[PDB]
């Protein structure tokens, strides 16, 4: 049992809140926080940059070692690394960068990684700088993830639209 509070129920297993994922992670200290990564684990902005800053760059230092050993992730792929001061683990998941021509269908493959974890605190993959339509990302999440996922949506206007949309 985690201390997640104030979430709206979307389905049996998907919950959503208008909150900063960093704030939620700091408060709840979940087993798994999801990062919306790129294949190089270069955590520059959005969720990745905010999570990394909250770890005082430890996430990036660890990611540099991961890449030196293993090479880049696949689009739609993932790896499990430490959650540092935020969570037990961080699941780094790469959604497609639709703005750079990558196939939106890989967003389903990306969300499938969530099924390897019983409970996750997560963002909407690909819905920010990667350019996927946010409601599409939410619908893929709902239709793909079967484990318990707590979605933190930073943007208030976006949240209000998402929770008023069919799934
Ligand atoms: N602190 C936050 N808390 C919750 N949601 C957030 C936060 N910041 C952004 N969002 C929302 O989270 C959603 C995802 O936005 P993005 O983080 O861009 O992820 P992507 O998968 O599209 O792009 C991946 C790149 O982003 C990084 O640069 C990586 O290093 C990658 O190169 C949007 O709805 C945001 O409003």
């Amino acid at each position: 049992v985690n201390s997640f509070s104030g979430y709206l129920k979307l389905t049996d297993n998907v919950y959503i809140k208008n909150a900063d994922i960093v704030e939620e992670a700091k408060k709840v200290k979940p087993t798994v926080v999801v990062n919306a990564a790129n294949v190089y684990l270069k955590h520059g902005g959005g969720v990745a940059g905010a999570l990394n800053k909250a770890t005082n760059n430890a996430m990036q230092v660890e990611s540099d070692d991961y890449i030196a050993t293993n090479g880049p992730l696949k689009v739609g792929g993932s790896c499990v690394l430490s959650g540092h001061n935020l969570a037990k683990h961080c699941l780094h998941v790469v959604g497609p960068n639709v703005n750079k021509g990558e196939d939106i269908q890989l967003l389903k493959s990306a969300y499938e990684n969530f099924n390897q974890h019983e409970v996750l605190l997560a963002p909407l993959l690909s819905a920010g700088i990667f350019g996927a339509d946010p409601i599409h990302s939410l619908r893929v999440c709902v239709d793909t993830v079967r484990t318990n996922v707590y979605l933190a949506v930073f943007d208030k206007n976006l949240y209000d639209k998402l929770v008023s949309s069919f799934l």
